[PDB]
């Protein structure tokens, strides 16, 4: 059974292998079957309400997930699909590992619009990730960063171009499958419309039929035929494409993605003939609980369409929430096989059954955070950085014969320790080993009852803001946050802003003469920039979006 499916793209199995899931399936107890559709995050003891199907990585450390893996693989029936969000490389972007390799964001290497920087990117991810034991990254993202306000897209995209997201998204791809992990574009119906994060909600994208079929249709049907191994249905929900499939639908019955039959049949297996692994995002985020009853919705997920719900809420409900809606019917024992032989399959795919030794020799460490990868990074933060303004004659490239004295302002989300971002203070040191004197905001006075802009004036000659607003789950905005430190004084002042995230604060510094995207906040960035405002270093990024978001007053 199921060679239709099997024996194809993007799982194309042997007989032998066909055979191994057809009596690996037959074996199982339904238990057995509904624990394989879940994965369980690990932040290992996740089976004693049930046997899992899969496993998603926090971000430890390199060791301990390799130790992880040999105690889980081992202790496992069924072999389990390894997953990890390796978005930016083996580290960053609240994901990966913690001492792999930050390259870049997915946006900093669209801004070089060269592929084989994405394609490194997959390789860094699928290398690093793979040496500890991890097959299945949930990355690329082909989200469309429409919508400059989403707080939850931004950096994580290619951009705002559909054809350069498809270049990009093929490259990094085609990096993983190199090193044997599967990849899962996602988030399907497609993120980046809304401005909204469906971590608080179910975010919508409300484009009409066609011209969704038009942009997130035409892309996820390139990474589908590219050979795409999974895909992640997300909880945002897309009306209108709904509506085209079942016109008589009422606006409450139409769910998102995670839920939506509509989508996931209709569009997806039906339209765009989808036939690898379909997984939910994770299942505790707002968008999906918010959008039905818990202990209906699990069930639903699968006999919808999905193979694969992502992460548990109460292990112990979410589990008698299954097996009760197999029981009486939400989940139909014919979904529960087909679902179980996609994810047997890859796991048939990745040859696991076969294998008899689980993780690589200890020799792969090795390639974590390698010469090769830091060189990598290094190019792509060259080839990246992009000047987006310039309308300040003479200021670059600096010199401390220009501009000795310089107030260094931070801005950001985070909350380091000691108030200020390494990277922000390696910045500063290099500034000093150039020759300049940088204080920061907080070390020097500023303009009131006694101090004059004249004496500002008197003791700064440039103003430089270093900005990181970094996207995370369940924030509502990233925009530029303080207010007497924003650039209040730039006719008085020359003033320089640097963005190593955001890529549309022009957005909150539309007075800013000088502006400087460069995506990514990691040494291998902040030491290109030194020697790009240094004249030493030419500015190659090319905006893979539009950094004034629209505004008149942003130029």
């Amino acid at each position: 059974m199921y060679e239709s499916i099997l024996s194809i793209k993007p799982y194309n199995l042997s007989k032998e292998q066909i055979t191994w899931v057809n009596q690996t399936l037959v074996s199982l107890s339904d238990d057995e079957k509904l624990g394989q559709l879940i994965c369980e995050i690990i932040w290992l003891d996740v089976m004693k309400h049930f046997l899992p199907g899969a496993v998603m990585y926090r971000p430890f450390k390199a060791k301990r997930m390799r130790e992880f893996t040999q105690r889980l693989q081992k202790a496992s029936k069924i072999p389990l699909l390894i997953a990890c969000n390796l978005e930016r490389g083996g580290s960053g972007g609240n994901g990966g590992m913690e001492d792999g390799t930050y390259v870049a964001s997915p946006m900093g290497v669209a801004a070089t619009d060269d592929e084989s920087s994405a394609e490194h990117l997959g390789e860094v991810c699928a290398s690093e990730g793979s040496a500890v034991g991890v097959n299945w990254t949930y990355e690329p993202i082909i989200d469309i960063d429409m919508n400059p306000e989403n707080p939850i897209t931004n950096v994580r995209t290619y951009g705002s171009d559909p054809e350069r997201i498809i270049r990009m998204a093929k490259a990094y791809c085609r990096g993983c499958r190199k090193w044997g992990v599967l990849t899962t574009i996602k988030h399907f119906p497609g993120d980046g419309v809304d401005y909204r994060d469906q971590h608080l909600m179910s975010s919508v994208n409300n484009l009409s039929a066609d011209e969704w079929m038009d942009t997130y249709g035409r892309i996820y049907q390139a990474l589908i035929e590219d050979g795409a191994e999974t895909l992640m249905s997300a909880h945002i929900r897309q009306p209108n494409v709904t509506r085209m499939v079942n016109p008589l639908i009422k606006d409450e019955e139409i769910m998102p993605g995670s839920l939506s039959k509509e989508l996931m049949q209709g569009i997806l297996r039906g339209r765009f003939h989808f036939n690898g692994l379909i997984c939910t995002d994770a299942t505790q985020m707002v968008g999906y609980t918010c959008s039905m009853p818990r202990h209906e919705a699990l069930p639903t997920s699968i006999q919808n369409g999905a193979d694969m719900l992502t992460f548990t809420l109460n292990p112990t409900e979410d589990f008698k929430a299954l097996q009760e809606g197999l029981s009486c019917g939400l989940l139909t024992h014919e979904r529960l096989d087909e679902a179980v032989a996609r994810i047997l399959g890859m796991k048939a795919k990745l040859r696991l059954p076969e294998r008899k030794d689980v993780v690589p020799p200890l020799h792969a460490m090795e390639r974590i955070q390698s010469k090769k990868h830091k060189k990598w990074a290094l190019e792509i933060a060259d080839e990246s950085i992009t000047l987006v303004k310039d309308k300040q004659k003479g200021l670059l490239p600096l010199s401390p014969q220009k501009t000795k004295r310089i107030i260094l302002v931070q801005a950001t989300n985070e909350k380091p320790e000691g108030g200020y971002l390494s990277e922000a203070r390696l910045f500063k040191g290099l500034l000093e080993k150039e020759g300049f004197i940088v204080h920061w905001f907080e070390e020097v006075p500023r303009p009131g009852t006694g101090y004059s802009i004249e004496d500002l004036k008197r003791d700064t000659d440039l103003f430089i803001y270093y900005a990181n607003f970094k996207v995370s789950s369940n924030q509502t905005t990233i925009r530029l946050v303080w207010g007497d430190s924003s650039p209040k004084f730039v006719c008085d002042v020359p003033t320089l802003f640097l963005s190593f995230s955001n890529p549309y604060h022009l957005v909150d510094v539309p007075m800013v003469k000088t502006y400087i995207n460069a995506y990514t906040s990691n040494e291998a960035t902040v030491r290109m920039m030194i020697e790009k405002l240094m004249g030493r270093s030419s500015f190659k990024g090319k905006s893979p979006v539009d950094p004034f978001a629209g505004l008149w007053d942003a130029r």
